[PDB]
């Protein structure tokens, strides 16, 4: 195997029944509308991808880097982001309630996680 490295790969694995792209490089990957709910995405670059009304629902991104991802409406509800790299990403409409955090996610300046319904792990 390899880690992917193309959204064409990614889509077209994920519905194969594919869910582990650890270490996926797709920094700057358009995933805007994509459903890939359930993947392991744990060490992923994301730096700059457009993750725009994605459904990311229980994913694992836990050490992502998702520094200056767009994450505009996307659905992140229950997703694993301990240690995640959020720290200017937009998170405006996102969905994070009971998402799961660490003392080591990197979110943003003002970002309030008791209002986006955090969990702490």
């Amino acid at each position: 195997q390899q880690p992917i490295s193309t959204v064409a790969t990614l889509i077209e694995m994920y519905t194969a029944g594919r869910r582990d792209f650890n270490r996926a490089e797709l920094g700057d990957a358009n995933l805007q509308n994509v459903d890939i709910k359930g993947s392991d995405l744990s060490y992923a670059d994301l730096s700059t991808a457009n993750l725009r009304g994605a459904n990311l629902r229980g994913t694992d991104l836990s050490f992502a880097d998702l520094s200056q991802a767009d994450l505009q409406d996307a659905d992140l509800r229950g997703a694993l982001l301990m240690s995640a790299n959020l720290r200017q990403a937009n998170l405006q409409g996102a969905k994070l309630e009971k998402a799961d955090c660490d003392r080591n996610t990197h979110f943003p300046e003002n970002f309030d996680l008791l209002k986006a319904g955090l969990q702490l792990k």
